[PDB]
């Protein structure tokens, strides 16, 4: 099972190198579908990096980004928590050997039934928002640990209107309240700025927000010493806003509101961060079309159905990437590219600037780790992607070091 | 209403004076108190049938080949397959799901005009020898991979009323037609027809003619350079319910005269389709579960069930669909109604089912019933955020098993 097999990396050797070494090999008669190369040590490196940059803050890896089998049990050797929102992903934690204590179920609107099995297997944190999902713990959990989710305003979201999660702080003093009659532990306070954070103020705001609902709590007789930070942190160097400058402006207003000694213990729920760079697709171009100055219409083996519906779900922007190294002097012409499905709507890049391309060749996608496979479809039969993990010798020491 | 074993060849009889939304109605009762109420599916077999004595009815012509990739459940292929339709698939998983229940080759079409390589030779290796095509590329694949194959090139449409498009994806212009005729001919590749796709959604029929026309003159087109056309694929785009402003019957009414006017029967041509929201359409009603409630204050309400745009409402954003909720407990007459937004189980914030409707307060554990819910909703769902795909429970009356019985002799 190409699950669990993991694949050495040699030294001097990359990623990319072992991509292109692939890509060699198979260039004779083999079947060219598209896969993934997913390097472990470098969520690795983002971890070491996560305890560099957020010394205060444990990581809870958000499962639902990428639930790859190899990624959680590499985590979970790393000692960091996860964040599940659903019974499928407990599952797939404890399957691995991970403690409930390790595991924070951040789903504010749970089907009772799931209440119930995280009661069962002794998962005791949940994230709430509304006055029913209370009434469904003192029914289900009675004896759960609950953090209160407030929500934070992302100026670029599509729909402001129309908020799926997130309590007011007016609302927040009423479930407060409505907890302490119920004899319902609120522990805690969660935020979520999202991934298209802009400006790094935002974070200051909802921690500023979180210090008031925690007053709120101290008011109404809770003990709170639970904040989460959620997720939204970068997970490539190809973005405006980068890590450090976010953790940067984060770690003052953390010491600002909650200092240590005050005995906060604060966690994050980044997803993206930790493994969007660590994944590279290679799709092969199985077939094309030269419309007449002239233009071209390629298509490749994965599409909005398979890994590319972060497309539409997830509002990304590709760039395809030339395997084959080009030489400046070769003309390039206006290309749109689309995935295999008889979906007309199916269209990876609508226009880009390609050298002419044949089929066979191959198109490679960078930062594909998050929210690609784990929202793929069968749609139309077509599979998934094989992903191919590797690990170097010295990642492997490292995650050693980690297990100890 | 129990599953036994696996629901994928499980089917369920239907009592007589019983229909689909009964089903439906008993299986809610049984699990009022103790079952977890998971989302789940009803799918009438029988309205299939009754779909193909349609079909039957209105376009005895055209031999109709169910297009798998709307839903491809394995007891629709096998009702479709007793049937004796063809089958129109797009790929090498497709045509081993159609020949593992025991349909031969020659009732499969491989319409999908841009394949890989590897496929067009498990094509050959099976023996699958109609493709359809619509590029000089394909041509060389083709010529290397499927040298004996039998090709039908498909034409563009003008589809910019349809609501699916699949007219810049595909099909070659008139012009272009006459280039990979000539190429064909050149590469000793066999040419057999044409096949169109006027859209999933056209608003208006007369599009039908018109691409009826561009049949007959890439017909024309072949029988100057030497090709013996015979086949004409009309496609699909058919309405699959009767909740459409185009009925199906219109549509037909329309088809008939221009398939006798261009294509009488006497010159021998072999008339199919590739209907696949028509066939399944109406014959999945999906029951969601209210598993969380949020009420803003004049009053307005949000209601969130355990289906998502992640799982069977991802047709909302590839398929263009347009879902009416409709409550499974009849509600009092004067009843008040508020405004409400209904959302999938997920932590996205893009989960949402419907922005804005008016329903009467309803509560954790009550049901929501979404109607012609068969085509391209299980067919494309994820397991995003580990929420499972909904179980489908067949039913099947018996009169339906007789017709069916019917079909097969």
């Amino acid at each position: 099972n190409e699950e669990f097999d993991c694949h050495f990396l040699d030294e001097g050797f990359t990623a990319k190198d072992i991509l292109d070494q692939k890509i060699n090999e198979v260039s004779s008669s083999d079947d060219k579908d598209a896969f993934y190369v997913a390097d472990l040590g470098d969520i690795l490196k983002k971890h070491l990096r996560w305890l560099k940059a957020l010394p205060r803050v444990t990581p809870f890896y958000a499962v639902k980004c990428n639930d790859s089998k190899a990624i959680v049990k590499t985590l979970a050797a790393t000692r960091t928590g996860f964040d599940c929102a659903s019974k499928t992903e407990i599952q797939l934690v404890q399957s691995l050997g991970v403690p409930p204590e390790r595991i924070i179920y951040a789903n504010p609107c749970k089907q009772v039934s799931q209440i119930k099995y995280a009661a069962n297997n002794g998962v005791q944190m949940m994230t709430f928002d509304s006055e029913v999902e209370l009434m469904k713990v003192a029914r289900a959990h009675p004896k759960a640990k609950l953090v209160l989710r407030i929500a934070t305003d992302d100026s670029k979201a599509v729909c402001r209107l129309s908020v799926k999660f997130g309590a007011t702080l007016r609302t927040s003093r009423l479930l407060l309240e409505r907890a302490k009659e119920l004899n319902i532990d609120v522990v805690g306070v969660s935020f979520h700025v999202g991934s298209g954070c802009t400006d790094p103020e935002t974070f200051v705001q909802a921690i500023s927000d979180a210090r008031c609902v925690f007053d709120m709590g101290a008011e109404v007789g809770f003990s709170m010493y639970l904040l989460d930070i959620g997720g939204g942190f970068p997970g490539s160097e190809d973005v405006k806003l980068k890590f450090e400058e976010i953790t940067g402006v984060i770690n003052p207003a953390l010491d600002k509101y909650f200092p240590s000694d005050s005995g906060v213990r604060i966690i994050a729920e980044p997803g993206r961060y930790y493994v969007a760079s660590a994944f590279t697709l290679a799709v092969n171009i199985i077939a094309k079309k030269i419309v007449l100055e002239q233009t071209f219409m390629y298509y490749v083996n994965d599409g909005v159905y398979g890994s590319f519906n972060c497309i539409l779900y997830d509002h990304a922007h590709v760039k395809p990437l030339l395997q084959k190294r080009p030489k400046p002097d070769e003309k390039y012409y206006s290309s749109s590219i689309w995935g295999p499905t008889c979906d007309g709507l199916d269209r990876i890049v609508e226009r880009c600037d390609l050298p002419e391309m044949h089929v066979g060749d191959w198109m490679l996608f960078e930062n594909m780790g998050a929210y690609t496979v784990a929202a793929a479809s069968t749609f139309n039969g077509f599979q998934r992607p094989t992903i191919y993990y590797v690990m170097s010798g010295p990642a492997w020491q490292l995650m050693q070091q980690f297990q100890n």
